[PDB]
């Protein structure tokens, strides 16, 4: 109901990661840690990287323990490895609780940590399944839960604004003073991603009409550790096709909207209006039963502040193609607040009482829909 300690303990900078404060041995190591529910390892840089204002010195903690085994950890875009041990762990401004928890120590990487970020580890909150090196590496938050009494389930209210960004991650609860409504709830398809199952896609209120299976090929997540709304590729296309004549009134450059290039506005001139709202509707908690959430251009198209050599206000379109299925990052948490029901296996979402929007269209979440042959929607 009211957690007044957590409320606004995230931070970050715009586009690298929303941050909170840990501490990790005895006595306490204090790092700031990306919190990531798209990965499942808690790892942090244990060596002095040029990019980190910090790093875990094992050498300095009593409580460390070494479990003698290496994990390497490749990405897309990058890869960190390290060396697993386990030790305290805390979380100041969080629940009032130690926990002895695996902790990767990473010792060397690239493309992982970000030039001029503030931040030095990662939190994954996801669950065992996607663990490295494999599943009995019990993530943190399993930890947390089976140590304390400290309920299964947290909150994210991610709001955005290189600009400052805040937040909040409530740990054990929810906080009803981050969110406006009522909270709807989508079913966990699996325990492995926070996986959901999207039904049917609007685009200023038009149906794209494709095969549903299409939005979830192969899997769709919410990822607080991505930053765009991320759409397969058959799926990638229709939207676009449609976004583009709904903004017909203005013409921009096919690299536009494969963000491949920015697009700038005089300070102050940013047409909102020739822009649609996206709106997706998510599987229910009752059969034949959907309800919608709905972002805004202000979520899609995202401020580029770092541009040297330009002095207007540019943007990135920030919904692009995947091949991993759709992932509801940054562009679609910032409209909402989230809850990660784990004990009940659901994800509700709520309109966030600080989320970005105009004088003419908010962020919404409304329900119920009748929606026909939603397990059908699901990839096998
Ligand atoms: C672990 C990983 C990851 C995320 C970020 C966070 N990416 C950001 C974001 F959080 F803002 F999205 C900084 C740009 C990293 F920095 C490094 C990673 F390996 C892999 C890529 S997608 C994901 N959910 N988690």
């Amino acid at each position: 109901g009211s957690f007044v300690e957590m409320v606004d303990n995230l931070r970050g900078k715009s586009g690298q990661g929303y941050y909170v404060e840990m501490t990790v041995g005895s006595p306490p190591q204090t790092l700031n840690i990306l919190v990531d529910t798209g990965s499942s390892n808690f790892a942090v840089g244990a060596a002095p990287h040029p990019f980190l204002h910090r790093y875990y010195q094992r050498q300095l903690s009593s409580t460390y323990r070494d479990l003698r085994k290496g994990v390497y950890v490749p990405y897309t875009q990058g890869k960190w490895e390290g060396e697993l041990g386990t030790d305290l762990v805390s979380i100041p401004h969080g629940p009032n609780v130690t926990v002895r928890a695996n902790i990767a120590a990473i010792t060397e990487s690239d493309k992982f940590f970000i030039n001029g970020s503030n931040w030095e580890g990662i939190l994954g909150l996801a669950y065992a399944e996607i663990a490295r090196p494999d599943d009995s590496l019990e993530p943190f938050f399993d930890s947390l839960v089976k140590q304390t009494h400290v309920p299964n389930l947290f909150s994210l209210q991610l709001c955005g604004a290189l600009a400052s960004v805040g937040g909040s991650m409530i740990i054990g609860g929810i906080d009803h003073s981050l969110y406006t409504g009522s909270l709807w709830y989508t079913p966990i398809r699996r325990e492995w991603y926070y996986e959901v199952i999207i039904v049917r896609v609007e685009i200023n209120g038009q149906d794209l009409k494709m095969d549903c299976k299409e939005y979830n090929y192969d899997k769709s997540i919410v990822d607080s550790g991505t930053t765009n709304l991320r759409l397969p590729k058959k799926v990638f296309e229709a939207a676009v096709k449609s976004i583009k004549a709904a903004s017909s009134t203005e013409k921009f450059p096919d690299g536009f909207w494969l963000g491949e290039q920015l697009v700038c506005w005089q300070a102050g001139t940013t047409p909102w209006n020739i822009f649609p709202v996206i709106s997706l509707y998510l599987m229910g908690e009752v059969t034949n039963q959907s309800f919608r959430i709905t972002i805004l251009p202000q979520q899609y198209l995202r401020p580029v502040e770092d541009v040297a050599t330009s002095q207007d206000d540019c943007y990135k379109f920030a919904i692009s193609q995947s091949s991993t299925g759709t992932v509801m990052g940054a562009v679609i948490m910032e409209g909402f607040y989230v809850v990660f029901d784990r004990a009940r296996k659901r994800i509700g979402f709520a309109v966030s009482a600080c989320h970005v929007h105009d004088e003419f269209r908010t962020a919404a979440v409304e329900g119920p829909f009748v929606t026909l042959d939603m397990e059908d929607c699901g990839y096998n």
